[PDB]
Protein backbone atom coordinates (compact mmCIF):
# COMPACT_ATOMS: atom_id res chain seq x y z
CA UNK A 1 0.00 0.00 0.00
CA UNK A 2 2.90 2.19 0.50
CA UNK A 3 3.21 2.16 -3.34
CA UNK A 4 -0.40 2.13 -4.16
CA UNK A 5 -2.42 3.94 -1.31
CA UNK A 6 -2.49 7.64 -1.99
CA UNK A 7 0.37 10.12 -1.11
CA UNK A 8 -1.62 12.45 1.36
CA UNK A 9 -3.43 9.11 3.18
CA UNK A 10 0.78 7.23 3.50
CA UNK A 11 3.01 10.05 3.61
CA UNK A 12 4.24 9.14 7.95
CA UNK A 13 4.19 5.55 6.88
CA UNK A 14 6.55 6.17 3.84
CA UNK A 15 10.55 7.36 4.07
CA UNK A 16 10.68 10.86 5.82
CA UNK A 17 12.02 11.64 2.74
CA UNK A 18 8.89 11.52 1.01
CA UNK A 19 10.46 8.30 -1.08
CA UNK A 20 7.59 5.01 -1.06
CA UNK A 21 8.71 2.05 0.10
CA UNK A 22 7.71 -1.16 1.90
CA UNK A 23 4.64 -0.74 4.84
CA UNK A 24 4.61 -4.62 5.18
CA UNK A 25 0.83 -4.81 4.56
CA UNK A 26 -0.30 -5.97 1.45
CA UNK A 27 -3.29 -7.21 -0.89
CA UNK A 28 -2.53 -8.91 -4.02
CA UNK A 29 -1.09 -12.47 -4.23
CA UNK A 30 1.16 -14.07 -7.20
CA UNK A 31 -1.66 -14.70 -9.33
CA UNK A 32 -0.27 -15.91 -12.54
CA UNK A 33 2.89 -15.61 -14.15
CA UNK A 34 2.63 -12.57 -16.17
CA UNK A 35 5.08 -9.60 -16.59
CA UNK A 36 1.53 -7.51 -15.68
CA UNK A 37 1.97 -6.77 -12.40
CA UNK A 38 -1.37 -4.44 -12.51
CA UNK A 39 -3.67 -8.00 -12.95
CA UNK A 40 -2.71 -9.26 -9.67
CA UNK A 41 -5.57 -10.14 -7.61
CA UNK A 42 -6.33 -9.87 -4.02
CA UNK A 43 -4.80 -12.02 -1.53
CA UNK A 44 -7.07 -15.12 -0.09
CA UNK A 45 -5.51 -16.31 2.80
CA UNK A 46 -7.58 -19.41 2.72
CA UNK A 47 -6.66 -20.83 -0.62
CA UNK A 48 -3.30 -19.56 0.61
CA UNK A 49 -3.72 -22.61 3.82
CA UNK A 50 -4.67 -25.10 0.93
CA UNK A 51 -1.63 -24.24 -1.04
CA UNK A 52 0.30 -24.97 2.24
CA UNK A 53 -1.35 -28.02 2.58
CA UNK A 54 -0.38 -29.03 -0.55
CA UNK A 55 3.49 -28.38 -0.73
CA UNK A 56 4.03 -29.55 2.88
CA UNK A 57 2.80 -32.76 1.85
CA UNK A 58 4.76 -32.88 -1.33
CA UNK A 59 7.95 -32.08 0.31
CA UNK A 60 6.93 -34.79 2.74
CA UNK A 61 6.49 -37.14 0.59
CA UNK A 62 9.59 -37.07 -1.58
CA UNK A 63 11.32 -37.41 2.10
CA UNK A 64 10.02 -40.49 2.88
CA UNK A 65 10.73 -41.48 -0.84
CA UNK A 66 14.22 -40.45 -0.51
CA UNK A 67 14.70 -41.54 3.35
CA UNK A 68 13.64 -45.40 2.07
CA UNK A 69 15.73 -45.33 -1.20
CA UNK A 70 18.38 -44.64 1.16
CA UNK A 71 17.78 -46.64 4.30
CA UNK A 72 17.43 -49.87 1.40
CA UNK A 73 21.05 -48.53 -0.41
CA UNK A 74 22.69 -47.75 3.23
CA UNK A 75 22.05 -49.69 5.42
CA UNK A 76 22.09 -47.55 8.43
CA UNK A 77 19.46 -44.29 8.70
CA UNK A 78 20.02 -41.30 6.55
CA UNK A 79 20.60 -37.65 7.38
CA UNK A 80 19.00 -35.44 5.05
CA UNK A 81 20.90 -32.03 5.70
CA UNK A 82 19.01 -29.18 4.27
CA UNK A 83 20.24 -25.35 5.23
CA UNK A 84 18.02 -22.35 4.47
CA UNK A 85 17.88 -18.81 4.79
CA UNK A 86 15.71 -18.01 7.36
CA UNK A 87 13.75 -14.82 5.89
CA UNK A 88 13.44 -17.19 3.29
CA UNK A 89 10.46 -18.15 5.28
CA UNK A 90 7.85 -15.46 6.22
CA UNK A 91 9.69 -12.54 4.69
CA UNK A 92 10.84 -13.39 1.12
CA UNK A 93 7.72 -16.24 1.43
CA UNK A 94 4.62 -14.75 3.53
CA UNK A 95 3.27 -18.33 4.18
CA UNK A 96 6.86 -19.62 4.89
CA UNK A 97 6.37 -20.38 8.84
CA UNK A 98 2.68 -21.90 8.40
CA UNK A 99 4.65 -24.38 5.61
CA UNK A 100 7.68 -24.99 8.41
CA UNK A 101 4.89 -25.72 11.11
CA UNK A 102 2.91 -28.22 9.10
CA UNK A 103 5.69 -29.70 7.50
CA UNK A 104 7.22 -30.61 11.28
CA UNK A 105 3.46 -31.96 12.59
CA UNK A 106 3.64 -33.76 8.95
CA UNK A 107 6.85 -35.33 9.91
CA UNK A 108 5.95 -36.02 13.70
CA UNK A 109 3.44 -38.22 12.35
CA UNK A 110 5.47 -39.97 9.72
CA UNK A 111 6.79 -43.49 10.39
CA UNK A 112 9.28 -43.29 8.22
CA UNK A 113 11.14 -40.02 9.32
CA UNK A 114 12.25 -37.91 12.19
CA UNK A 115 13.16 -34.61 13.04
CA UNK A 116 16.88 -34.03 15.03
CA UNK A 117 18.66 -31.08 15.89
CA UNK A 118 22.30 -31.59 14.94
CA UNK A 119 23.68 -32.24 18.36
CA UNK A 120 20.88 -34.92 18.68
CA UNK A 121 23.11 -36.74 16.13
CA UNK A 122 26.42 -35.65 16.80
CA UNK A 123 25.15 -37.73 20.59
CA UNK A 124 23.56 -40.58 18.96
CA UNK A 125 26.01 -41.51 16.00
CA UNK A 126 28.18 -44.70 16.58
CA UNK A 127 29.09 -45.54 13.50
CA UNK A 128 30.61 -42.34 11.87
CA UNK A 129 33.94 -42.32 8.82
CA UNK A 130 36.51 -40.05 9.53
CA UNK A 131 37.57 -37.65 6.76
CA UNK A 132 38.87 -35.12 6.22
CA UNK A 133 36.51 -32.11 4.00
CA UNK A 134 37.88 -30.71 0.49
CA UNK A 135 37.86 -26.49 0.73
CA UNK A 136 35.02 -25.23 -0.46
CA UNK A 137 31.38 -22.68 0.05
CA UNK A 138 28.12 -22.78 -1.00
CA UNK A 139 28.81 -20.57 -3.30
CA UNK A 140 27.93 -17.62 -5.18
CA UNK A 141 39.72 -4.45 -9.55
CA UNK A 142 38.02 -3.00 -6.47
CA UNK A 143 41.36 -3.75 -4.39
CA UNK A 144 42.11 -0.60 -3.33
CA UNK A 145 39.60 -2.24 -0.05
CA UNK A 146 42.09 -5.62 -0.46
CA UNK A 147 45.44 -4.09 0.16
CA UNK A 148 43.58 -1.66 2.94
CA UNK A 149 42.66 -5.18 4.32
CA UNK A 150 46.03 -6.46 3.91
CA UNK A 151 47.54 -3.82 6.27
CA UNK A 152 44.87 -3.46 8.67
CA UNK A 153 45.23 -7.51 9.80
CA UNK A 154 49.10 -6.63 9.39
CA UNK A 155 48.99 -3.50 11.73
CA UNK A 156 45.96 -4.94 14.12
CA UNK A 157 48.52 -8.34 14.82
CA UNK A 158 51.57 -6.08 15.17
CA UNK A 159 49.89 -3.45 17.91
CA UNK A 160 48.36 -6.46 19.71
CA UNK A 161 51.65 -7.62 20.33
CA UNK A 162 53.36 -4.56 21.10
CA UNK A 163 50.21 -3.32 23.61
CA UNK A 164 49.68 -6.91 25.07
CA UNK A 165 50.58 -6.34 28.47
CA UNK A 166 49.54 -2.59 28.18
CA UNK A 167 47.44 -1.57 31.62
CA UNK A 168 46.58 1.83 29.83
CA UNK A 169 42.97 1.82 29.30
CA UNK A 170 42.74 4.18 26.46
CA UNK A 171 45.11 2.73 24.02
CA UNK A 172 43.10 -0.57 24.85
CA UNK A 173 39.68 1.38 24.09
CA UNK A 174 40.96 2.17 20.48
CA UNK A 175 42.17 -0.93 19.97
CA UNK A 176 39.32 -2.34 21.10
CA UNK A 177 37.91 0.26 18.10
CA UNK A 178 40.47 -0.62 15.62
CA UNK A 179 39.04 -4.70 15.77
CA UNK A 180 35.08 -3.81 15.68
CA UNK A 181 36.19 -1.40 12.52
CA UNK A 182 38.43 -4.04 10.86
CA UNK A 183 35.99 -7.10 11.40
CA UNK A 184 32.91 -4.50 10.58
CA UNK A 185 35.20 -4.01 7.17
CA UNK A 186 35.23 -7.89 6.84
CA UNK A 187 31.47 -8.49 6.55
CA UNK A 188 30.60 -10.63 3.37
CA UNK A 189 27.72 -9.05 3.05
CA UNK A 190 29.46 -5.53 1.92
CA UNK A 191 31.28 -7.90 -0.03
CA UNK A 192 29.18 -10.45 -2.20
CA UNK A 193 26.12 -10.34 -0.18
CA UNK A 194 22.98 -11.32 0.56
CA UNK A 195 21.82 -7.57 0.41
CA UNK A 196 17.90 -7.56 -1.18
CA UNK A 197 17.76 -3.90 -2.02
CA UNK A 198 20.98 -3.00 -1.23
CA UNK A 199 22.79 -2.47 -4.57
CA UNK A 200 26.89 -2.66 -4.53
CA UNK A 201 27.04 1.18 -3.29
CA UNK A 202 25.64 1.42 0.46
CA UNK A 203 27.74 -1.87 0.63
CA UNK A 204 31.25 -0.60 -0.19
CA UNK A 205 30.31 3.02 1.41
CA UNK A 206 30.32 0.76 4.42
CA UNK A 207 33.46 -1.15 4.12
CA UNK A 208 35.42 2.07 3.05
CA UNK A 209 33.89 4.04 6.27
CA UNK A 210 34.95 1.16 8.94
CA UNK A 211 38.19 1.44 6.63
CA UNK A 212 38.86 4.82 7.28
CA UNK A 213 37.31 5.15 10.86
CA UNK A 214 40.28 2.32 11.55
CA UNK A 215 42.76 4.83 10.07
CA UNK A 216 42.09 7.48 12.19
CA UNK A 217 42.75 5.43 15.13
CA UNK A 218 45.51 3.77 13.85
CA UNK A 219 47.20 7.39 13.11
CA UNK A 220 46.05 8.74 16.89
CA UNK A 221 47.79 5.64 18.44
CA UNK A 222 50.86 5.72 16.19
CA UNK A 223 51.46 9.50 17.16
CA UNK A 224 50.41 10.37 20.85
CA UNK A 225 47.16 12.34 19.27
CA UNK A 226 44.43 9.89 20.54
CA UNK A 227 41.74 12.14 20.20
CA UNK A 228 38.61 11.08 22.88
CA UNK A 229 35.67 12.50 21.70
CA UNK A 230 36.40 10.83 17.80
CA UNK A 231 36.93 7.18 19.98
CA UNK A 232 33.97 7.80 22.09
CA UNK A 233 31.64 8.74 18.85
CA UNK A 234 32.88 5.05 16.88
CA UNK A 235 32.40 3.12 20.51
CA UNK A 236 29.23 4.50 19.97
CA UNK A 237 27.97 4.10 16.64
CA UNK A 238 30.24 1.00 15.67
CA UNK A 239 29.09 -0.61 19.32
CA UNK A 240 29.27 -4.24 18.17
CA UNK A 241 31.09 -6.22 20.80
CA UNK A 242 31.30 -3.79 24.38
CA UNK A 243 33.60 -7.37 25.72
CA UNK A 244 35.90 -7.54 23.05
CA UNK A 245 39.74 -7.63 24.11
CA UNK A 246 42.09 -6.71 21.10
CA UNK A 247 44.77 -9.02 22.59
CA UNK A 248 42.91 -11.92 20.67
CA UNK A 249 44.73 -10.74 17.74
CA UNK A 250 48.02 -11.51 19.85
CA UNK A 251 47.41 -15.05 20.09
CA UNK A 252 49.96 -17.85 18.06
CA UNK A 253 48.47 -19.16 15.19
CA UNK A 254 49.29 -22.78 12.78
CA UNK B 1 53.50 18.46 -7.39
CA UNK B 2 50.31 16.52 -6.12
CA UNK B 3 49.78 15.74 -9.97
CA UNK B 4 52.52 15.59 -11.39
CA UNK B 5 55.09 14.33 -8.85
CA UNK B 6 55.59 10.21 -8.97
CA UNK B 7 52.72 8.02 -6.66
CA UNK B 8 55.24 6.21 -4.34
CA UNK B 9 56.96 9.99 -3.90
CA UNK B 10 53.60 11.49 -3.27
CA UNK B 11 51.33 9.07 -1.63
CA UNK B 12 50.97 10.36 2.13
CA UNK B 13 50.16 14.18 0.95
CA UNK B 14 48.00 13.53 -1.49
CA UNK B 15 44.14 11.97 -0.07
CA UNK B 16 44.29 9.09 2.31
CA UNK B 17 42.12 7.70 -0.79
CA UNK B 18 44.89 7.57 -2.52
CA UNK B 19 43.56 10.11 -4.83
CA UNK B 20 45.39 13.31 -6.41
CA UNK B 21 44.85 17.11 -5.03
CA UNK B 22 46.72 19.89 -4.63
CA UNK B 23 49.55 20.02 -2.29
CA UNK B 24 50.41 24.33 -1.95
CA UNK B 25 53.14 23.70 -4.05
CA UNK B 26 53.45 24.68 -7.77
CA UNK B 27 56.05 25.73 -10.00
CA UNK B 28 54.18 26.91 -13.69
CA UNK B 29 53.49 29.89 -14.67
CA UNK B 30 50.62 30.63 -16.98
CA UNK B 31 52.58 31.05 -19.76
CA UNK B 32 50.12 31.54 -22.60
CA UNK B 33 46.52 31.24 -24.04
CA UNK B 34 47.12 27.85 -24.81
CA UNK B 35 45.13 24.98 -23.89
CA UNK B 36 47.69 22.47 -24.10
CA UNK B 37 48.48 23.16 -19.94
CA UNK B 38 51.36 20.95 -20.80
CA UNK B 39 53.64 23.93 -22.24
CA UNK B 40 53.63 25.60 -19.72
CA UNK B 41 56.53 27.22 -18.16
CA UNK B 42 58.27 27.13 -14.67
CA UNK B 43 57.15 30.36 -12.46
CA UNK B 44 59.60 32.83 -12.02
CA UNK B 45 58.77 34.83 -9.23
CA UNK B 46 60.94 37.65 -10.46
CA UNK B 47 59.33 38.57 -13.63
CA UNK B 48 55.98 37.77 -11.04
CA UNK B 49 56.77 40.99 -9.01
CA UNK B 50 57.40 42.81 -12.13
CA UNK B 51 53.97 42.49 -13.29
CA UNK B 52 52.15 43.30 -9.94
CA UNK B 53 54.65 46.29 -10.39
CA UNK B 54 53.22 47.19 -13.95
CA UNK B 55 49.27 45.81 -12.74
CA UNK B 56 49.47 47.85 -9.35
CA UNK B 57 50.56 50.95 -11.29
CA UNK B 58 47.73 50.53 -14.17
CA UNK B 59 44.99 50.44 -11.62
CA UNK B 60 45.98 53.28 -9.43
CA UNK B 61 46.15 54.94 -12.85
CA UNK B 62 42.73 54.03 -13.56
CA UNK B 63 41.57 55.45 -10.49
CA UNK B 64 43.37 58.37 -10.03
CA UNK B 65 41.69 59.29 -13.67
CA UNK B 66 38.19 58.08 -12.27
CA UNK B 67 38.64 60.54 -9.12
CA UNK B 68 39.82 63.30 -10.75
CA UNK B 69 36.78 63.15 -13.93
CA UNK B 70 34.49 62.60 -10.41
CA UNK B 71 35.36 65.67 -8.65
CA UNK B 72 35.41 67.39 -11.50
CA UNK B 73 31.63 66.39 -12.22
CA UNK B 74 30.29 66.09 -8.72
CA UNK B 75 32.25 69.07 -6.66
CA UNK B 76 32.63 66.75 -3.85
CA UNK B 77 35.38 63.85 -3.00
CA UNK B 78 34.09 60.87 -4.61
CA UNK B 79 34.19 57.22 -2.67
CA UNK B 80 35.28 54.48 -4.88
CA UNK B 81 33.45 50.93 -3.27
CA UNK B 82 35.24 48.41 -4.59
CA UNK B 83 34.48 44.62 -2.72
CA UNK B 84 35.91 41.66 -3.75
CA UNK B 85 35.83 37.78 -2.98
CA UNK B 86 38.69 37.98 -0.39
CA UNK B 87 40.24 34.66 -1.76
CA UNK B 88 40.74 36.11 -5.03
CA UNK B 89 43.79 37.72 -3.50
CA UNK B 90 46.53 34.71 -2.11
CA UNK B 91 44.65 32.33 -3.23
CA UNK B 92 43.22 32.30 -6.96
CA UNK B 93 45.62 34.54 -7.91
CA UNK B 94 48.97 33.89 -5.55
CA UNK B 95 50.26 36.99 -6.06
CA UNK B 96 46.91 39.23 -5.13
CA UNK B 97 48.20 39.93 -2.07
CA UNK B 98 51.56 41.69 -2.91
CA UNK B 99 49.05 43.40 -5.92
CA UNK B 100 47.23 44.40 -2.63
CA UNK B 101 50.72 45.46 -1.01
CA UNK B 102 51.97 47.67 -3.62
CA UNK B 103 48.68 49.60 -4.36
CA UNK B 104 48.23 50.93 -1.24
CA UNK B 105 51.63 52.33 -1.11
CA UNK B 106 50.48 53.95 -4.19
CA UNK B 107 47.66 54.91 -3.41
CA UNK B 108 49.40 56.61 -0.13
CA UNK B 109 51.82 58.52 -2.35
CA UNK B 110 49.34 59.74 -4.85
CA UNK B 111 48.36 63.24 -4.71
CA UNK B 112 45.34 62.40 -5.96
CA UNK B 113 43.64 59.62 -4.30
CA UNK B 114 43.32 58.42 -0.25
CA UNK B 115 42.60 55.22 0.99
CA UNK B 116 39.71 55.17 3.40
CA UNK B 117 37.74 52.44 5.72
CA UNK B 118 33.89 52.65 5.53
CA UNK B 119 33.70 53.81 9.05
CA UNK B 120 35.90 56.68 8.46
CA UNK B 121 33.66 57.86 5.76
CA UNK B 122 30.23 57.90 7.55
CA UNK B 123 32.25 59.46 10.37
CA UNK B 124 33.59 62.34 8.10
CA UNK B 125 30.74 63.16 5.58
CA UNK B 126 28.11 65.81 6.21
CA UNK B 127 26.53 66.09 2.92
CA UNK B 128 24.95 62.65 2.24
CA UNK B 129 21.60 62.34 0.54
CA UNK B 130 18.42 60.17 1.71
CA UNK B 131 17.04 57.24 -0.40
CA UNK B 132 15.65 53.75 -0.54
CA UNK B 133 18.13 51.28 -1.65
CA UNK B 134 16.02 48.92 -4.68
CA UNK B 135 15.82 45.36 -4.17
CA UNK B 136 19.35 43.91 -5.23
CA UNK B 137 21.69 41.24 -5.13
CA UNK B 138 25.35 41.47 -6.24
CA UNK B 139 24.05 38.28 -8.25
CA UNK B 140 24.68 35.14 -10.09
CA UNK B 141 12.11 21.79 -9.39
CA UNK B 142 14.26 21.17 -6.29
CA UNK B 143 11.74 22.15 -3.75
CA UNK B 144 11.58 19.45 -1.73
CA UNK B 145 14.08 21.44 0.04
CA UNK B 146 12.33 24.47 0.13
CA UNK B 147 8.65 23.31 1.84
CA UNK B 148 11.22 21.84 4.37
CA UNK B 149 12.62 24.94 4.82
CA UNK B 150 8.96 26.76 4.96
CA UNK B 151 8.22 24.29 7.73
CA UNK B 152 11.46 23.67 9.32
CA UNK B 153 11.08 27.53 10.19
CA UNK B 154 7.17 27.97 11.02
CA UNK B 155 7.82 24.56 13.57
CA UNK B 156 10.76 27.12 14.78
CA UNK B 157 8.89 29.98 15.94
CA UNK B 158 6.06 28.19 17.44
CA UNK B 159 8.37 26.26 19.42
CA UNK B 160 10.48 28.92 20.98
CA UNK B 161 7.53 30.92 21.59
CA UNK B 162 5.65 27.68 23.54
CA UNK B 163 8.83 27.27 25.30
CA UNK B 164 9.42 30.91 25.96
CA UNK B 165 9.33 30.65 29.58
CA UNK B 166 10.71 26.99 30.11
CA UNK B 167 13.41 26.83 32.47
CA UNK B 168 14.46 23.16 31.45
CA UNK B 169 17.62 23.09 30.27
CA UNK B 170 17.22 19.76 28.17
CA UNK B 171 14.65 21.27 25.88
CA UNK B 172 16.51 24.32 25.31
CA UNK B 173 19.63 22.18 24.37
CA UNK B 174 17.52 20.65 21.68
CA UNK B 175 15.46 24.01 20.82
CA UNK B 176 19.29 25.92 20.90
CA UNK B 177 20.15 22.52 18.02
CA UNK B 178 17.33 23.09 16.29
CA UNK B 179 18.02 27.03 15.36
CA UNK B 180 21.94 25.68 14.75
CA UNK B 181 20.46 23.18 12.11
CA UNK B 182 17.96 25.27 10.57
CA UNK B 183 20.54 28.08 10.28
CA UNK B 184 23.21 25.53 8.95
CA UNK B 185 20.36 24.57 6.15
CA UNK B 186 20.07 28.15 5.27
CA UNK B 187 23.61 28.54 3.90
CA UNK B 188 24.03 30.16 0.48
CA UNK B 189 26.84 28.44 0.24
CA UNK B 190 24.89 24.83 -0.62
CA UNK B 191 21.99 26.69 -2.85
CA UNK B 192 24.03 28.69 -5.38
CA UNK B 193 27.31 28.63 -4.07
CA UNK B 194 30.53 30.21 -4.57
CA UNK B 195 31.50 26.73 -3.85
CA UNK B 196 35.20 26.24 -5.93
CA UNK B 197 35.35 22.30 -7.00
CA UNK B 198 32.41 22.01 -4.75
CA UNK B 199 29.93 20.82 -7.31
CA UNK B 200 26.18 20.67 -6.10
CA UNK B 201 26.89 17.00 -4.30
CA UNK B 202 28.41 17.94 -1.26
CA UNK B 203 26.07 20.80 -0.99
CA UNK B 204 22.54 19.48 -1.65
CA UNK B 205 23.38 16.46 0.22
CA UNK B 206 24.59 19.38 3.44
CA UNK B 207 21.26 20.86 2.86
CA UNK B 208 19.21 17.81 3.61
CA UNK B 209 21.74 16.61 6.40
CA UNK B 210 21.09 19.41 8.28
CA UNK B 211 17.18 19.65 7.34
CA UNK B 212 17.43 15.75 8.43
CA UNK B 213 19.27 16.56 12.02
CA UNK B 214 16.68 18.79 12.46
CA UNK B 215 13.18 16.76 12.10
CA UNK B 216 14.89 14.41 13.95
CA UNK B 217 14.88 16.80 17.14
CA UNK B 218 12.07 18.22 16.59
CA UNK B 219 10.38 14.26 16.38
CA UNK B 220 12.07 13.31 19.72
CA UNK B 221 10.77 16.98 21.29
CA UNK B 222 7.44 16.91 20.15
CA UNK B 223 7.35 13.40 21.70
CA UNK B 224 9.09 13.37 25.17
CA UNK B 225 11.23 11.00 23.88
CA UNK B 226 14.67 13.49 23.73
CA UNK B 227 17.78 11.08 23.04
CA UNK B 228 20.47 12.74 24.76
CA UNK B 229 23.14 11.18 22.90
CA UNK B 230 21.84 11.97 19.58
CA UNK B 231 21.70 15.70 20.51
CA UNK B 232 25.18 15.40 22.13
CA UNK B 233 26.65 13.80 18.47
CA UNK B 234 24.97 16.72 17.26
CA UNK B 235 25.82 19.68 19.56
CA UNK B 236 29.72 17.96 18.85
CA UNK B 237 29.75 18.26 14.77
CA UNK B 238 27.60 21.24 14.70
CA UNK B 239 29.08 22.94 16.91
CA UNK B 240 28.90 26.84 15.53
CA UNK B 241 26.97 29.39 17.75
CA UNK B 242 27.75 27.73 21.69
CA UNK B 243 25.63 30.82 23.15
CA UNK B 244 23.45 30.53 20.66
CA UNK B 245 19.24 31.37 22.09
CA UNK B 246 16.18 29.80 20.71
CA UNK B 247 14.67 32.63 21.99
CA UNK B 248 15.50 35.12 18.92
CA UNK B 249 12.90 33.21 16.92
CA UNK B 250 10.02 34.25 19.56
CA UNK B 251 10.75 38.13 18.74
CA UNK B 252 8.61 40.04 17.29
CA UNK B 253 8.68 41.38 14.08
CA UNK B 254 7.14 43.81 11.03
Amino acid sequence: IGFDREMEYIKDYIDPSGVRINTGIKYHRITSKSLDASQKEYYDIDLAMEAVEEHARDFLHKKESQARRLMDIMGVEPVIVAPFDAELFGHWWFEGVFFLKRFFELVNESKDLKLVTASEVIDTLEEVQIATPADSSWGATNDWIYRHLHEMIERMIDLSKKYYNSSDPLVERVLNQMLRELFLAQSSDWAFIMTTRTSVQYAENRTKLHIKRFLNLYDQLVSGRIDEEMLRYYEWTDAIFPEINFRVMARDVI
